[PDB]
């Protein structure tokens, strides 16, 4: 394969100043000219001119008007056009061509292509290339003068990035709309979109200059009325980065766009921000709860970038996380700020610790800025976002508020207008550093280790205590398992945030602080500690490490009551069930493999169920922090602590823990569970598409779980509850009664009940689709099968393909099944799917990524099915490179 290293970096011996577009849309083919303004750059060596340019047909190409011609002036090998040196001018130059692409066959959803009746782009990363020719890389800043013409009728709303200089007619029932973007770009953020959209729009006056900004959201016409939300959380974005980091928006518009298929959730082109329809449109009456908070992160985050990634742009493609890290902390930053709820950061951590972590300990595991790439599609990873969220989060843990903003400052102002590396940003934060510590020998050269070194730290802690001295010490250690990236590992910069909890009364003993960990191990004391504390560790999950608290269970059950943070509170019960997991985990594999008649299993500790039980009647705990307790940690999570796990023996251990639990609280569920339906379900604001209320929606998450609870455990009666639960206005219920009526024979008529509920809106049928395949069925294959025929069929949208899979692949007792049958169905469809879009055929991928993790059998099983697909003709490179990486072969 083709290899492209971070270290290999060096400009363009060219520069692309301006690119004149004109996108001539036809039924049967769209005509691209293009007329790019260049020159010679200092790095110029007098080589050939290569331009990236991918499954093009060339009607023409010249330079300053002299056409060239295959085989003599240039060759085009359906990747790169290579114009040979000799015609190469020496100064200031301009390059024509004209080239003939389809976006009606394009469905690989790169470039230029239709979704349903709407002409849409998406180029990130290397997908202008496939749209005309260019030196497509993020260092080659140009700006865009861009004219799209269209049939009318067909194509009313044409939009590029920018704004509108001329609207025309052009004979023939065509016309045409010219903009210009003023701001200099990367080609990756160029947009073009022509539909019969219809949109809502609104003004919005901007806080510091009162420069009027016009805001458009747009759809297809069947839902324009699911519009509201995202314009309203496109107003709080404006918002927030106005009111916490002072950044206004800079165009005279900003447009929003859904399209029904999308590979991923949205993409931040200037002024023309494009989404997968699942992540901008939602009505209360056809939208699960989750799309409010989905569209509000998406929004906010695609608005982000118009800084973090549009103004400061990137240097080259290993810089991704200097963006995307860093607008996913600003985006978190914002969705703590507006729906006030704990549950916003434990689910940003739950994400981390379950995916992030398994990815870190796969064969796949990278640093934050990667060191080599094949296809940059693939380098799109939790790692690069998650991981590196955590990693921009730790420089504001580290200089607060006041210095963080500083820093911050100064990153956007040095680099505005140009590209920018992670190097920039960390001296940014660097100088903020030296002015917080009153030290210009202070620096963070540590600090990027975080960016280079792969591999989650590990840190483990010994606590001592000095009753006469009233001293208190806390001994930490860090570590990192070596691994392909680096043999020998370094210490961090790791901030643990710590607080000190009275045991015997439940109080803060200390003002929260932060202890800078920047050795392999380190001793911090405390004096003027009058009892023997327990230690509240990695406050709000101060940094993305495995944390080894070395508390007993009733320290743990002590700071899940009494602590402040909810991180620490929701963590010490994570570490309560881990250590139950291993016990029954190993207790059960030891009976299978021992063959035994009879064996013991550990209970649950009794005084832990004591604790759920009085969380859960506390009114003023969050409810979406309860329904995190009543869960077991998720099985992702779950197998970073086991080797050569057996899915089956974990699947019981599970199944155990719950009846056990179960056996006690189910009347305590079921009593809240009715408690809170008045104000769960409460109609307020429910024709309202610009007000939320978090909370309640917490109130449902909590009464859903606790149902989903009750109805496995076959509590009495609970039928019942399922068939009124199914009335309800809400989908978050009424679909919800359809996963939980698995469990009863009412199961297929809720299945065609809820189907003709959600059949009529795409995205509610796939909800829908999500919701049949998670089901815990024992005739789930048969049900996938039925969904393949009736409903699925021969669809190409990603969305309709990752909502019949996807879930199925979290079903941990019939995805596993020991004939390998569900790793053989979920590599045929990857396989089929690859030869029509390769970045979807990747996505689908993750189950594997586990394998090396799973008992002999099953790792047998998934690498033959792996194998299989890696000897397919015809593979992509994204797949290949994939699958390659992941089985240890590249
Ligand atoms: C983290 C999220 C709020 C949304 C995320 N989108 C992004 O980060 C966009 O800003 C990202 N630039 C879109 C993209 C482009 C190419 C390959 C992958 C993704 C996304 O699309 N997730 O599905
Ligand atoms: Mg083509
Ligand atoms: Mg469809
Ligand atoms: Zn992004």
């Amino acid at each position: 394969p083709k290899i492209h290293y971070r270290k290999d970096y060096k400009p363009s011996g060219f520069i692309i100043n301006n690119v004149t577009l004109n996108i001539n849309i036809h039924d049967n083919e769209t005509i691209v000219r293009s007329v790019l303004d260049m020159d010679i750059s200092k790095h110029n060596v007098g080589e050939d001119l290569v331009f990236d340019g991918v499954g093009l047909k060339i009607n023409e190409i010249s330079i300053n008007n002299k056409k060239l011609v295959e085989g003599e002036e240039y060759t085009y090998d359906n990747e790169f056009l290579t114009i040979f040196s000799k015609f190469v001018p020496k100064s200031k130059f301009a390059f024509s061509s004209e080239v003939i692409i389809h976006p009606e066959t394009n469905y690989a959803l790169t470039g230029l292509y239709k979704s349903k009746n709407i002409i849409v782009s998406q180029c990130e990363a290397t997908g202008f290339r496939r749209i005309t020719f260019f030196i497509d890389r993020p260092d080659m800043m140009a700006k865009y003068d861009v004219t799209v013409t269209a049939d009318k009728e067909k194509y009313p709303v044409l939009l590029s990035n920018g704004d509108k200089v001329n609207e025309f007619e052009i004979p023939g029932g065509r016309h045409g709309a010219r903009f210009n973007d003023p701001h200099l770009k990367p080609c990756y953020l160029f947009a073009v979109v022509a539909g019969d959209l219809k949109h809502l729009s609104a003004t919005y006056i901007t806080k510091y200059t009162k420069k009027k900004v016009e805001l458009y959201v747009f759809s297809e016409e069947k839902y324009v009325s699911k519009l509201q939300w995202a314009l309203e959380c496109l107003k709080k974005s404006m918002a927030f980065d106005e009111d916490y980091f002072g950044l206004e928006y800079d165009l005279s518009r900003l447009n929003l766009v859904a399209v029904s298929d999308f590979n991923v959730g949205a993409m931040e082109n200037k002024g023309l921000n494009i989404f997968n329809a699942n992540s901008l449109l939602a009505s209360k009456k056809n939208s699960i709860d989750f799309s409010y908070a989905r569209i509000l992160t998406v929004v906010g985050h695609e608005y982000f970038h118009n800084y973090t990634g549009n103004r400061v742009t990137l240097r080259d493609w290993f810089q991704l996380t200097l963006k995307e890290g860093l607008t996913v902390h600003r985006e978190n930053l914002f969705s703590e700020e507006m729906t006030k709820t704990v549950t916003t950061r434990l689910s940003h951590v739950d994400l981390l610790r379950s995916v992030q972590f398994l990815e870190d300990s796969s064969p796949l595991s990278h640093p934050i800025r990667p060191e080599s790439y094949v296809s940059m599609e693939n380098f799109y990873t939790t790692t690069v976002y998650d991981k590196g969220s955590e990693v921009m989060r730790m420089y504001l843990t580290i200089l607060g508020e006041e210095y963080y903003k500083k820093g911050f400052d100064i990153y956007i102002k040095k680099n505005d207008g140009n590209t920018a590396t992670c190097e920039d940003f960390n001296y940014a934060m660097e100088q903020a550093y030296k002015m917080k510590k009153a030290d210009n020998s202070a620096n963070l050269n540590q600090y990027l280790l975080w960016f280079s070194q792969s591999g989650t730290p590990h840190v483990s802690f010994k606590y001592n205590y000095d009753a006469e001295k009233k001293q208190y010490s806390i001994h930490v250690n860090q570590y990192t398992k070596p691994d392909e990236n680096q043999k020998e590992k370094k210490p961090l910069f790791i901030p643990i945030s710590v607080g000190l909890i009275n045991p015997e009364n439940g109080k803060e003993m200390i003002s929260q602080t932060t202890l800078e960990l920047t050795k392999e191990s380190d001793t911090f004391v405390f004096n003027n500690i009058a009892v023997k504390p327990i230690p509240s560790l990695f406050r709000g999950f101060s940094a993305p490490v495995y944390i080894e608290d070395n508390l007993t269970d009733e320290e743990r059950i002590l700071l899940l009551k009494y602590d402040s943070d909810a991180f620490v509170r929701y963590n010490s019960c994570t570490n309560i069930y881990m250590k139950q997991i291993l016990m029954n985990y190993n207790e059960f594999l030891k009976a299978k493999n021992e063959k035994l008649e009879s064996f013991n299993l550990t209970p649950v500790n009794a005084q832990f169920i004591d604790a759920i039980k009085y969380l859960l009647e506390d009114p003023h705990a969050d409810a979406g922090f309860k329904s995190y307790i009543v869960s077991l940690p998720q099985d992702r999570y779950i197998i970073n602590f086991v080797s050569n796990l057996d899915t089956d023996v974990l699947a019981d251990t599970k199944e155990y823990i719950y009846k056990q639990i179960g056996d006690k609280l189910n009347d305590v569920y079921y009593k809240m569970f009715k408690s809170l339906e008045a104000k769960a379900d409460d109609l307020t604001y429910f024709n309202d598409e610009s007000h939320v209320d978090f909370d309640q929606m917490n109130m449902r998450t909590l009464r859903n779980t606790l149902l989903s609870l009750l109805s496995k455990a076959q509590y009495p009666n609970i039928l019942n509850e399922i068939i009124e639960h199914s009335k309800s206005p809400y989908p978050s219920n009424w679909l919800t009664s359809l996963s939980v009526s698995a469990y009863f024979d009412k199961y297929f008529e809720l299945y065609d009940k809820t189907y003709k509920l959600s059949k009529d809106d795409e995205l509610l049928l796939q909800e829908w689709l999500k919701t049949v395949s998670r089901s815990d069925r024992k005739d789930i294959y048969e049900i996938l099968k039925k969904l393949e025929n009736e409903v699925l069929k021969d669809s190409k949208n990603p969305n309709d393909i990752r909502a019949v899979y996807l879930p199925f692949t979290n079903n941990l007792r019939r995805f596993h099944d020991i004939s390998g049958k569900g790793y053989k169905l979920i590599a045929e469809v990857i396989t089929k799917t690859d030869k029509f879009n390769p970045m979807v055929a990747t996505q689908l991928c993750e189950p594997f990524k586990l394998w090396n993790k799973l008992d002999t059998k099953r790792q047998e099983l998934m690498l033959n099915e792996m194998n299989t697909m890696l000897q397919e003709p015809n593979i992509s490179n994204n797949l290949k490179e994939y699958l390659l990486r992941l089985t240890n072969k590249l």
